[PDB]
């Protein structure tokens, strides 16, 4: 296990370099149903129950972290406290330590908070800012005697859900609430004790988006140089995310406009020293493996010469021609559905 192996003097360029391949638990601890569900939200979206088994067999592949999307809403209490469910705390920490008994990166985030308090507007910034420090407080203060294979990732995909920027890089105002946000966060986090003022963070751009202004606004809590910029990417937009749309993928121009994305990363960031996490990215399933197959290559091997690690979206949902189909393992008969597109991945990340 590398949980108690505690903080290396190491630097966040260097630590995402050694990432190199994730894995997230999607559509688990960030699926929601009510505030009635409790602990059985984990379980709402289809995905069995986790068990290290199932983590055992992501390291076996050659993935080297974990991503463990959780969504909090639901499972805390009124304010000003916003007291986080005992049971539910206590079963993050479950899953985190089948993570980091595999001698793996662990990411904890917060994740679908917009639907209902995560609203990043001038007229909401008191109370989100007040919302986000509690939270963090306590997850911080949980998690804080935890090694720097831990890493905590402030805010998902920050935005207006419904609002007319929502996918176009948000408003000036929502950039700049979604600071003021990710600075609360981080100084809570480094006050709260045990490895915290250490650990390293990860903060998204609006929406976690790659556009022009979001990755241009991002201010950087302090200037810490323990942070790490969040993205998710879903490149090229139609053929890895829409449904009965472009199936194919792997021309020149499909290369080189991947390349260009995250070219603009390399040097907007990396080049600058600044590192980054592409937190999700994926193909969903068109009966198209050949094309998912070079896309999953090209993107980790793209993306591992530009020392940007990458973590392919596994929600568990299976299904050919259908929305969201992104499962790559099957976690009930703990066997690959898509062995070659795990081996093109693992190979493009060397």
């Amino acid at each position: 296990s590398v949980a108690k192996t505690g903080m290396r003097d190491i630097t966040a360029l260097e630590l995402t370099k050694d990432m190199r391949l994730g894995w997230s638990l999607g559509n688990t601890m960030d699926a929601y149903y009510s505030a009635a569900s409790g602990l059985a939200t984990e379980t709402c979206w289809g995905n069995p129950k986790t068990t290290k088994a199932m983590i055992d067999k992501v390291k076996e592949a050659g993935f080297n972290t974990v991503r463990i999307p959780i969504t909090w809403a639901g499972h805390f209490g009124s304010a000003p406290n916003y007291t986080i469910d005992s049971a539910w705390l206590s079963r993050v920490e479950e899953i985190v330590n089948y993570v980091l008994d595999n001698d793996m990166y662990a990411i904890i985030n917060l994740h679908h908070e917009e639907n209902t308090w995560l609203v990043p507007t001038y007229a909401n910034q008191e109370v989100a800012t007040a919302q986000i420090t509690k939270l963090w407080e306590q997850i911080a203060t949980r998690f804080k005697d935890y090694s720097d294979y831990l890493i905590f990732e402030a805010m998902n995909e920050p935005r207006v859900v419904g609002g007319s920027a929502e996918w176009t890089g948000g408003t000036a105002e929502n950039r700049a609430v979604i600071n003021s946000l990710s600075l609360a966060a981080v100084n809570t986090i480094r006050a709260t004790g045990g490895n915290n003022e250490k650990r390293f963070l990860m903060v998204p751009t609006h929406a976690a988006c790659s556009l022009t202004d979001a990755v241009n606004d991002l201010v950087i809590p302090n200037n810490d140089s323990k942070i790490i910029v969040s993205l998710h990417m879903y490149s090229p937009y139609y053929f890895a995310m829409v449904s009965n749309s472009t199936p194919t993928w792997g021309t020149d121009s499909d290369k080189s406009s991947l390349s260009y994305e995250l070219d603009a990363v390399y040097n907007k960031f990396i080049k600058n020293g600044r590192a980054v996490v592409i937190g999700e990215f994926g193909s969903i399933d068109k009966s198209n493996l050949s094309s998912r197959v070079t896309h999953a290559q090209y993107y980790a091997q793209e993306a591992t010469k530009r020392g940007i690690p990458v973590c392919w979206w596994d929600n568990g949902y299976y299904g050919p021609g259908k929305d969201n189909s992104y499962a790559l393992l099957n976690r009930s008969s703990l066997t690959w559905y898509y062995p070659e597109i795990v081996q093109a991945l693992v190979k493009g990340s060397g």
